[PDB]
This record gives C-alpha cells, sequence and structure tokens, in this order.
DNA sequence: AAATTCGTTTGAATTTTGAGCGAATTT
DNA sequence: AAATTCGCTCAAAATTCAAACGAATTT
C-alpha cells in the first residue's frame, strides 16, 4: 500500500528533459551540479572554505522556509529542524533573519 | 557574483543560471506542501545529510581520493572529514 | 487568565580542531 | 630516496546543548 520513497526523492527539484517532460530530481544532483560548475570555474584557483560556502547557500533557505512555515515561532522551528533554540537563534543572526 | 549557481531552461529553449538556494528553497516548499500537518521532526540533519554527499563525492573527485587536499579545500580538519566519509559510508 | 514564547545566562555534553606519530603510499 | 598522505591517538579549543527564569507575547 505504501511505495519505498527514497530519501534522495524527499526533498526534489522539477526539471526539463529530453522529451520536454517535467519530472521531480533529487536536491542532491542540483548540489552536484552547482559543485561541477563551481569547479570548473575555477581553472586552478585555490580554495579553502568551500564546506562553509555550500553551508550558507543552504542554511539560508532552509532557515527562510522554516520559520516561513512556522510563522516566525522560532521554537517550533527549532523543534522541527531538530536543533537547540540557541543554534537557531544563532544561525538566524548570523544571516540577518532576525 | 554568485559561486553556486545551476543551469535552468525556460520555454524559449535559452539555459541560466540561478543561485542554489533556489533550488533548495523549491524543494522545501514542495516538502511542506507535499505533508499535510505531519510533523517535520529533524529537517536540519536531513537537509544536510542531502548537501554533504554530493559535496564530498564532488570534492573526493576533484582531489582524485586526496582527503588532505580535500579537507584543505572545504576548510575544515582531516578527522572531521574522514568522520563525515565514515557517516556517509564513501570510505 | 493562562499558556506559550522570547531572551538570556550558565554549565555540561558533544564536536571540531591541531599536533604529533609510524606505516603506507605517492612522487 | 624523499615527500606526501594515511590512520590513528591525545587534549584543548569551540560549538551545541538542556536546563533554567522572568519578561514579553500569544492564545
Amino acid at each position: 500500500m505504501f511505495e519505498q520513497r527514497v530519501n534522495s526523492d524527499v526533498l526534489t527539484v522539477s526539471t526539463v528533459n529530453s522529451q520536454d517532460q517535467v519530472t521531480q530530481k533529487p536536491l542532491r544532483d542540483s548540489v552536484k551540479q552547482a559543485l561541477k560548475n563551481y569547479f570548473a570555474q575555477l581553472n586552478g584557483q585555490d580554495v579553502n572554505d568551500l564546506y562553509e560556502l555550500v553551508l550558507a547557500e543552504v542554511e539560508q533557505p532552509l532557515l527562510d522556509m522554516v520559520m516561513q512555515y512556522t510563522r516566525g515561532n522560532q521554537t517550533r522551528a527549532a523543534l522541527m529542524m531538530g536543533i537547540n533554540r540557541g543554534t537557531l537563534r544563532k544561525k538566524l543572526k548570523k544571516y540577518g533573519m532576525n
């Protein structure tokens, strides 16, 4: 009765395929494509912040949406994100979303 | 100005970049829509796992398996990296 | 009014980090 | 032959955390 939903098909993105059909592909693939395009435009420059770089780019929308979802309620937001309320307040401050 | 972007196509077959954060936002809007007041519980680990794996995979490819250079690129500790690789069983 | 949330401290648990080391590997 | 990396430890620096609690909001 319940079809298996793989973890990679939980957060998905609309894409267009070779037959102009709209399909959901994992968010993973978005991250992969972003990184591949990032690496290609390096041309051998040295990197030292890739994790923080990727992390900000992902934390900001996550907080944005979860704050919209809870209608500004930091306690619920912290509770559905699975992090301490203080950690959440910290992150929100970090991205000027307070 | 945006270092992390993905490729989009519009109805006129024009390709265009968009910030990765738009993808993340879309995926989440879809997630929240699909569940109807069901409880979300560990959304941060959820998203974080969805992002750490392709990151590790791409940086390990770029450095041809060299964990030390990977860790240096990412700006994390080599131990932290080994740990994360263990976590997603890619070692 | 009642409850919930906010805003903040405080100290404990957990995690990340650096540094050091011989073994194994790459150059 | 050398240099680099790995695999692994120790402990200390940093971060996350669960509690508080009154003030401030919301229900």
